[PDB]
């Protein structure tokens, strides 16, 4: 058996592996979003940078989960990573909407894992999530909603011009 | 059509997408190797760090290929990423052997893409590969072979003790 | 005969002279583009600066080719330089389109010279081009395509206002 | 019509365009002189540098004229540039003599334009020329005459040896 | 067999060994040239230094080839080194002519090895040569031709005096 | 005859030339030893560095002898250099034993030359050797014997493990 494992359920161990897969999928989605905005026929550098930075953040999140898995005496198990849900991501508001969907899905997975840890009386897990993930997600989703409101307000006025201004003056 | 694309074949465009998938798969394999060596029942920090650094290098390689795809006017297309070939990676020599196999597979893919670019009279591709990939792979494979020789020499003597010394004094 | 010339064909020597003429013509075209955008009835300083900087880059390219001609033992021969294809260059998108045409013509000349050097088994020429010209052209054409997309997106919205914003916020 | 143009005759506007062509031709001539002295069978680095620096000075002069054209509300018009008068430039004294001929031709063009501006009662033009061109030409022609005297004195003694010494100790 | 060797032909491996022998022979030739110019009855320090520096450069070139041999998984094999072709090297122009002959022989060996690598579809070899050897040789041969022209021009005038001036003012 | 030569026998002059050949042969032997330890199937970096540094030291020794030859008014004469006595150098103790043999052969040549200078009443030669060569050899041979004792003590215990430890902790 494991020489360090203590109070760490098989249910949480498996849920952590699943959450790593979700974070890695999210990183992959952001990689695709970033390089789409880098295309010469899209060409919105601030948008490209926004999403490439998020790809790195989600990879960091997976790495933190993996480190914790090992700290607790669980075993990291990796599964196939599904490709992103789109090959082309539309306009800036389309992309920001997709990102908000993706983050809410990550947040609901965090909340579900939190509920599981609370059911399993695993306060280390519950602290880990609260400390490194839950407020990060709330902050990020607030930022994204702020961005979406701004983008929508701009492209409602004049779509091309508004998308340019947002990229130049916000991102 | 594309406003910048010039001398960039559909064959090379598709081969670049495939090579990105290979680099991303390699990064994933190294992620798994790294966290395996971080397990409390494996516990070889230098080995863990060696492989986690390689995971980052392969991700950088994918990003460079994606950037080039867009510079040339091609379209990045992402596919599902297959999980690594093992869940547990054995001893240090087992892991180093697997890494050498993986690098040789990347190198042969680079060489094949190079041959294709030469067939397609695409000197920008050929320069890109030579400049950023081909010598990197040769250097890395030489390092890995040096490491393997050292590990084998050590574990032939006394397996536990030799693995510890390698991790402490080389890595 | 020449005391240093070695593996340097008469065909490549002549093609290098022709390419110098092309680079000098390009520099002249950019000089004209730059000063057109400096006119008090055009008055787009960022555009003026963009093109004047390109005039200097193309002159640098001619000078590098001339230096190489002499390094190889060939003889620089100069021909008349044709004036630019227009006296007035229209709007920003008109000018950016013309620039992309001009760069693609330079790039195809580089590629043709590369093919010739490969036919003549002249690896020094092939390395020289790859090192100093081919990636520079790919980067520049990508930048220009990014700019064109942005300009078009802006002037589609509102032509005067969009042209101003591009010059102010991108250039 | 032009919103800024004031006291700027069509005659001066056209003469300024012609003078730009003369400056650009001169720059081209110096480019050729410079690279001739860079040939491995000529190999006088100080001479090469002397003339390449002059090529840059004459380009600066054209740019100053173009800037002024626009400041005054005139329209820059470019014509074909004739290739230099020779493909090979002889010995150092031959080259210095050619340069003095070329500068005197530029100076006489400046003086003619000055006389025209005085006929047209255009004191801004007259000040511009006096400030940026006329004393520059007098200084340069004096330097060139000093150089020629020195070269002639040296090559009268012993031609090869004198040409070397001049390049080493003056240039 | 070799654990790292990949795409590295026996033909290139042997040709690299031969080229090392050529570089080492060249270094030896330059050692002899350098110490000849150090003789009290020759006494041209700048010439001595020119050639001793070249002896070191050629040794560096051999070392780079040897390093690459091992990086690729080939086996360095050394052969007897033939003594230089002369015991005494004449005047400065005699020595510079010999050096140009020697460099052209090195350059033709590089070109031949390049052609072989291209026949063997070995792009790493081809990049290695282009990157570290081919432009170095072109630059060096250009310098040597410049020097020879200068020396010849000087000793045509007055042989003793010209040789002194070259050593003092160029070297 | 020579204008500076004084008290410098033909016997010593010839013996100095022979000793240069011995030093150059030794440098070549160390070059081969160094690159053997750089092979991916040998892979002992500290050993490689030890011997490559010695190759440079022996070349320095040849250069000092050549400089002295000229200071004394003798004439440097170079002979063919024989390749090293082995193509592969075995284990670390095998290599260190070979090095000690080689150094003792250099030292006996120094001692013989010293005896000759004493027979020829040449105190400058005798001082030169004592000052720059004889104590260097004694120090180096002592170091090598220290190393050999350590290596032997280690590989007697456990051969692979001991060779690794020596390279890591001594070299």
């Amino acid at each position: 058996s494991s020489q360090i494992r203590q109070n760490y359920s098989t249910e949480v161990e498996a849920a952590v592996n699943r959450l790593v897969n979700l974070y890695l999928r999210a990183s992959y989605t952001y990689l695709s979003l970033g390089f789409y905005f880098d295309r010469d026929d899209v060409a919105l550098e601030g948008v490209c940078h926004f999403f490439r930075e998020l790809a790195e953040e989600k990879m960091e999140g997976a790495e933190r989960l993996l480190k914790m898995q090992n700290q607790r005496g669980g075993r990291a198990l990796f599964q196939d990573l599904q490709k992103p849900s789109q090959d082309e991501w539309g306009t800036t508001p389309d992309a920001m909407k997709a990102a908000i969907v993706l983050e809410k899905s990550l947040n609901q997975a965090l909340l579900d894992l939190h509920a599981l840890g609370s059911a399993q009386a695993d306060p280390h897990l519950c602290d880990f999530l609260e400390s490194h993930f839950l407020d990060e997600e709330v902050k990020l989703i607030k930022k994204m909603g702020d961005h979406l409101t701004n983008i929508q307000r701009l492209v409602g006025s004049q779509a091309g011009l508004g998308e340019y201004l947002f990229e130049r003056l916000t991102l």
